[PDB]
């Protein structure tokens, strides 16, 4: 009675064999639970000489891609090799040969999440990508989130124990949460990537990383966090987006989040995602980036469910919300000042359209900051018109 | 096309956003799926009322039986709430091999386990949506969560505005968040409810009720709100499960809330449940609005339609106040030290004439019993929660 599941795994590293691990340990279970046999036939790698555990050698590794794409008797393609080129490709090649395919590829991108899943939905055959996606998770309008770690935690070192942004770094590094070259994380590389994914999902269109107006966090400086303390605001790196008429407007930038605001809290290497809807109220999901051991567990639950079910635009449409019934906010940074505070805000007052509220501080010698809410739109342009030298300008939420 | 005949228990905001809903994805269902979803039946009490659904096309009738004894009927959607008669139908239903959708507000761990069993011993499914930020989608050592928006609505007034209770109550009567007998949501009881519910889905473990060691937020006073801010601390309603050894120890009160956890920020009528396993995770939102929790009822219904883990490799803080203590704040803090047995740590602060508080770290159990045998008036005792 037992039905065989030929599968093929594409990579080895920690989350393939996190994943070979998972099946192993489980296999009996899964056989007698559910009567299918999980048979690992294939294993790529790069390379294949590569001292290994003793549990790999029992599995037959190969080279060559083509042996894993033109076995007929495989089932399901599990790929944990990262990469776009030639990754993406194999995996179409998968498909168009009506093999189910599981990836935890963390460089996959919208644009490559929508062709795989039409090209699989179009041979009859599963994508699943919970793994790629990798933690938080109708109509959202708003997504904000915190959704780097490490970018996080040296904005929380940073507030908490009063060191600039060099030393936070460093001590991100000695304690394991920043890796020797950090760029991908203190630059917001990773968060834009995320930020093209929580598009994606949340508003089905897809974005190129390059529409992502992306800022970093190594301009940051303990000035920037004690002002914005002293007007109610904590800093953190925010990857953003917000669909309107049809456009995805997404970004990544150093942003002042009112102290008040669910997002305020998230600290260290906690990561959420704060969602914003018609007509419903906002919600929050908070927690940890995802390890290889969860990676991989995600990638064998996805497995699991394809096994289940082996012999889609949502669109489920509102309103129905007809039966039953977007200003921005800046902190404004300006050098080499001559005057006081009271005239510099003045000054604002008098050169600023209709806005909601105006808040200036010192920032530091000949330094003041402004704290503006309610704009149609950056007010950096016409403050420096006026005269006025602009160190930078950070949006700022939960007003 | 594969004609799916289902009937609906009940008709009210739920309800009716069910129908509405299906109406307006019906040729979605149809084009992109194999099915068309035919509302064969909807029970009403009382075929006379005026409905959100305007006058409308479906058959209404008020006799359960037409829809039970009817065995065209595929599946059967429940939105009518209570336990009984309406558990009984579900289990005939289940019992007639029909699936069954409920998202019956009232049903506690004890139904939920009974259904579920029935469901599987007949072949068909049960699908149960219950909207605490939906339930089932939303292992688990422990969870503390404000479950309760009116409760919290009330703490956040009070502690914001420096109100006593009695006006952040009715100043929630007059905004419509609580009623006018306001008992169910100020006594605890809906966030001891939604506490069975959590303990029964993070722990596989059904408790009563009646387990859920309760107390409600009628007591607290801003006194309490302000010598818990100085100390660190929010106060809030926290609905909690702990599973140790085999045991789930399930309990909903007032209780004194680390300002850096993130249930410290929870305010107004928000609800977030904080799940510890591993990092913690949080769920927040506001209690699921009918216009969702229809929209999941029909999720459930297409699933139904479609559709038919060896992973290898605590002590208690306490805030409490004594009354009528003679002699200095010093004086009390020593005695303190003498009685109590062995903790982690203790800091003490005024609270009022002849009355001090007291953060107590690391004890086993409350210290109330035997602070009163040694002579003292205890006022109250509340857990003290998120301490490092």
């Amino acid at each position: 009675h037992m039905k065989k599941l030929n599968i093929a795994l594409l990579g080895l590293g920690t989350v393939g064999s996190g994943v070979v691990k998972i099946i192993e340990e489980n296999r009996q279970q899964i056989q007698d639970t559910l009567n299918k046999d999980i048979v690992i036939k294939h294993i790529l790698v790069r390379d294949k000489s590569k001292k290994r555990p003793l549990n790999i050698s029992q599995y037959h590794l190969t080279e060559d891609v083509n042996e894993i794409l033109n076995d007929d008797s495989l089932d399901i393609i599990v790929e944990v090799m990262g990469g776009i080129e030639p990754t993406v490709d194999w995996l179409r090649t998968a498909l168009k040969n009506k093999k189910h395919v599981i990836t935890a590829n963390k460089d996959l991108l919208a644009v490559h999440l929508k062709l795989l899943e039409d090209l699989a939905e179009e041979n009859g055959v599963a994508l699943k990508f919970e793994a790629s996606v990798a933690g938080g998770p109708n109509n959202i309008s708003k997504f904000m989130g915190i959704l780097n770690g490490t970018s996080n935690f040296i904005l929380s070192k940073m507030t908490k124990e009063q060191t600039t942004f060099e030393e936070a770094l460093d001590e991100a590094k000695r304690l394991g949460f920043a890796e020797a070259d950090p760029t991908d994380d203190v630059e917001g590389v990773d968060a834009a990537r995320k930020v093209v994914i929580t598009s994606y999902l949340s508003f089905n269109q897809v974005i190129k990383l390059n529409d992502v107006k992306r800022r970093g966090i190594s301009g940051v400086t303990l000035t920037d966090i004690n002002v914005a303390d002293q007007l109610g605001y904590k800093i953190k790196l925010i990857g953003k987006g917000i669909y309107e008429n049809g456009k995805v407007n997404a970004s990544v930038e150093p942003t002042l989040i009112d102290k008040k605001h669910q997002l305020a809290a998230v600290e260290d290497e906690y990561n959420a995602i704060y969602v914003i809807g018609d007509a419903v109220g906002d919600t929050m999901f908070y927690g940890k980036g995802a390890g290889s051991l969860a990676t991989g567990s995600a990638v064998v639950s996805d497995l699991l469910n394809v096994a289940l079910f082996f012999e889609l635009p949502p669109h489920f449409e509102l309103k129905t919300d007809k039966t039953r019934e977007e200003k921005s906010n800046f902190f404004v940074v300006v050098n080499h000042v001559k005057g006081s505070i009271e005239n510099f805000e003045n000054e604002l007052k008098a050169i600023l359209p209709f806005h909601r509220s105006l808040r200036v501080a010192n920032y530091d010698n000949q330094s003041y900051a402004a704290v503006i809410v309610g704009l149609e739109s950056s007010p950096e342009e016409l403050i420096t018109k006026h005269g006025y030298e602009v160190d930078k300008v950070y949006p700022v939420e939960g007003v």
